[PDB]
């Protein structure tokens, strides 16, 4: 049957797409593979019962590939989509799987930090520098000329990084990391990314209580 995906609505705005980066990874995957799908927005503070019946732990995103079940976990979901819709191939080589894997967590720790000298900035910078070296050697995407799964996993997280760190801390990725800047400027301007990203005010609102 028809492909369907449940994703988070923006806080306080039930008919507006939210900022959940795992949801966005899934949506980016469907968009780039040109798969038709229906999107269902879930108010995670007011979940509807029909949703609780198919997602009993309230987990979002969940994906229905037309095979009579709803599955969680954006890793698993994007692999299922890869298997079902092989072209374009978004397979990322295993040796590039962990590229930028610590960026989001380092970002969250630095964002929530209220002590300038606790070392979280240095850690974030170290991970960004690793991304920079990888992109220099193997760019422009994580797997060269063709976009792939690792890009679609990483781009939503870098979007959070840029918007939230600039807003809350007035912090920006250093300009000498030119490959990272080319990377984020390229990814954020893709039609798929513009279509599936949160409005910045909603992303900022989402981070406000956590900060
Ligand atoms: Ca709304
Ligand atoms: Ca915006």
């Amino acid at each position: 049957m028809g492909v369907e995906v449940c994703v988070k609505a923006a806080v306080g705005h039930p008919d507006t797409l939210g900022d959940c980066p795992f949801s966005q990874r899934v949506l980016l995957t469907l968009e780039e593979k040109k798969v038709p799908y229906e999107m269902k927005l879930i108010d995670v503070q007011n979940k509807p019962d029909w949703f609780l019946k198919i997602s009993p732990e309230g987990k979002v995103p969940v994906f229905n590939g037309g095979d009579g079940k709803w599955i969680p976990d954006s890793d698993v979901i994007t692999q299922v989509i890869e298997e079902k819709y092989p072209t374009p191939s978004l397979v990322t080589p295993p040796e590039y799987a962990s590229v930028g894997s610590k960026i989001f967590s380092c970002f969250t720790t630095f964002l929530k930090s209220k002590d300038p000298n606790d070392g979280s900035e240095k850690a974030l910078l170290t991970e960004l520098q690793a991304l920079e070296e990888h992109l220099k050697a193997h760019g422009p995407f994580i797997n060269g000329q063709n976009i792939s799964a690792a890009d679609l996993s990483l781009a939503p997280k870098l979007y959070h990084l840029q918007v939230a760190l600039e807003h809350f801390k007035g912090w920006k990725i250093p300009e000498d990391l030119t490959n990272v800047h080319a990377y984020t400027e390229a990814l954020f301007s893709r039609e798929s990314f513009i279509k599936t990203k949160a409005a910045k005010e909603h992303l900022i609102a989402g981070w406000a209580p956590k900060v």
